[PDB]
């Protein structure tokens, strides 16, 4: 699948988060106002991380970063956090991400990891419809 | 497929059953309020039971723990048990499944189990509607 | 693809025939009041037959045992008697199954028969709608 | 796909038709009135011929013998032919099927025939629609 | 895909093209007042030439020769003309097809060909919709 | 899949770009008043770029050069750009395109390129929806 992003200032951030448990950023894009940007979810990257005053858009709907398979996630709040399972016998939360208020990020199911567990208060979408932490 | 959960206190708690006959619990989550989580079903699990004040959502729509392929049960009362059909020639129903009132079980159908049998009074949820057993 | 059962009294029966031409029947299930069952079409059975006061239902609809691919047949009345065709040049209806009032037949489509023959006065139903044999 | 056929009278007649360019009737069924009849397209019979009063329904809707992928054929008068063509360089018109007032056929579209031709007046059926002679 | 014709007179004709780029008509069919005619897209043939007073139906809707993934062409003037590029990176425009007010034309898109052009007014329906050269 | 073309003039150009990473124009078509193009997506060309006064239509719906998977671009204004991510661990921005007032662009998603950046005004239509840069 695909997802749509649009800049609504100069410097909206793009982190490619690196596909497996192990997580971390390989890039840092720099967009600048009016940018429009176009991507798929590859081997290479299965999540991206947005930062910065942007448009977000794809099959759940569109998203706005200041307004107050795979699946979506917008921080409503400052200290939001989320973690990951890893797939297979051994069992346990490998990871905790942390994201700011107005962060969003998104990520596809990998062979890595089966279930994801969110901290902070933030907003859900999915294929099935959304989801608000309050 | 995939389902969605929501704490709705501190405690809520997940097992993961053992695909297949033999039927144990290899992990005991532990959700605070506010919790959401996300999960897939499994080679290693291909059952879930869910327990504590929660809100659960699938594709067949949402259900609450307090409000009075694959399937879903939710246990009106106490007592409620559920019995599993060994697939092959050798038939029979192998194990007795047990739940209180307010819990909530998730399954698939594996190779191992083609139908299976319920006790206690429980509501029911299929890609096809809803059932209950009053 | 599956089905559902609901049990109206005790004793309601499962008879599961053994998949292709030399038809028997291997299981006698009892379902007290207010049982409810959840099976699979398996290459073990390709047809079931339901015995006793209960409600069915099937992606054709809901269907009551009392109110006056694969398919559905409900004996109107007694003396009800089914046929079946044998796959392949040699060509004969090679079993006469018999049905009693209100007695409810499910059967898919096997590589043992083509085609199906029934007798007695009886409702059917299949993915393409109803049929009444009056 | 699968079709259904239900009898208005005693002697309503079956013919299979041997799947290829070699065409002639393996079968002559009986139904009684009252019959209900459900087969299926085999790669021993990729076509059936129809006669006597009875109701025939498909995918492409519901038909009466005596009210004034694959395909669906209704004489209207007597005298209807249908001609076949043969698969491959080699091209012609091979055999000339004949039918009366009120038979009905039925036929897949085989390796053998890639296009058929009619005469007489009838009603043709497809998944498209339907179609009059007249 | 498959296409209906009838014929509203006596001389209605048919030409197969030969698939590929080297293109000529291997066949002249000739159809009575009354006929119609059903056929499929073979390896031998992938596009198809319509002469005569008749009608043309297929998914993109109902055709008239007289009213003033596979595609449609209906030449409403004379001079009509088409083209066809060669697949690969030799290219250019093979052929210049010919057709007359009120001929129509049908092919598939095949290896030999990715591209079409035309020339003359004429309609044009695809799975899209229609278009008028006017 | 497949998109439609329409000349309102004497000119309309058509440049195919070659697939990968290295990108030039091997055509220069030529369409007169009233012209009708029809053309696959292809290895050889997984882009194509239109110039001139024309009509183009596709699934995402109907464009107009005139009027103030894959993707489109229209170009609202001139100096309009467009960038190509290079798939693998090797990241940056290996191009940047041009596209003038007027001026379409169409592309799929390759082995190459996972996603694209934007320069200058200009419309842009996907299977979601459409957007513009204003």
């Amino acid at each position: 699948n695909f997802f749509v992003i649009k800049a609504k200032e100069n410097g909206v951030n793009v982190f490619g988060m690196t596909r497996g448990t192990d997580t971390r950023f390989h890039h840092s894009e720099k967009l600048d106002k009016g940018e429009v940007m176009i991507a798929q979810f590859t081997e290479h990257t299965s999540a991206v991380k947005i930062r910065g005053k942007a448009i977000i858009q794809t099959s759940y709907g569109t998203l706005d970063t200041e307004k107050d398979n795979f699946f979506v996630i917008k921080a409503k709040e400052n200290g939001v956090n989320v973690f990951g399972m890893t797939r297979g016998t051994d069992t346990r939360f490998h990871h905790s991400e942390k994201l700011d208020k107005g962060e969003v990020m998104i990520a596809q199911f990998t062979e890595h990891t089966s279930a994801v567990k969110i901290r902070g208060k933030a907003i859900i979408q999915t294929s099935y419809g959304t989801l608000d932490t309050e």
